[PDB]
């Protein structure tokens, strides 16, 4: 499909056998997702942005279904205000910028 | 152009007659740009991201030039950590998100 920005671009997503919405965010290296209860091994992480850094959990090769494209990559996990999906994982479900 | 997002979506922008790169951000409300001397008059305003609030000047109906595109709108000066376009003026110059 073909994403306007007039609003923001968030889709539904799934993770961890849940469903959220969250953003397509070219602007973000990598997908972060308000603080949630994921299983399996992680590593500390700090991101930064405007106002400064969060420190997140890093967890690797998670999968995730966005719009009905399957990926799998790095999930970080954190006290962000929004779920974030980052060019890692953007990447692998085809999503390019256009003008 | 259709970009790919292996790589951050950087492009080169003229705004106040002075060439800068910034980062082309779907997951930005507004366009924010690093500390610079801008013409015209501006407001003092707040703005939040995923480490908290920073203090920016608010320039209204500036002209700026994305890639090669014409945009008229509002810029944000203040402590980012990069130039980031946002969506005000990503629809301006007819950026989508396409996969
Ligand atoms: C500033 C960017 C270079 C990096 N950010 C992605 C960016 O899209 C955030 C993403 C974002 C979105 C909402 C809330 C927090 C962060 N947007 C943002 O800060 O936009 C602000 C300017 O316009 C306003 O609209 C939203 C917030 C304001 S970030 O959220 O800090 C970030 C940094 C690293 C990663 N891996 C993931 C995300």
């Amino acid at each position: 499909p073909q994403i306007t920005l007039w609003k923001r671009p968030l889709v539904t997503i799934k993770i961890g056998g849940q469903l959220k919405e969250a953003l397509l965010d070219t602007g973000a290296d990598d997908t972060v997702l308000e603080e949630m209860n994921l299983p399996g091994r992680w590593k500390p992480k700090m991101i930064g942005g405007i106002g400064g850094f969060i420190k997140v959990r890093q967890y690797d090769q998670i999968l995730i279904e966005i719009c009905g494209h399957k990926a799998i990559g790095t999930v970080l996990v954190g006290p962000t205000p929004v779920n974030i999906i980052g060019r890692n994982l953007m990447t692998q479900i085809g999503c390019t910028l256009n003008f």
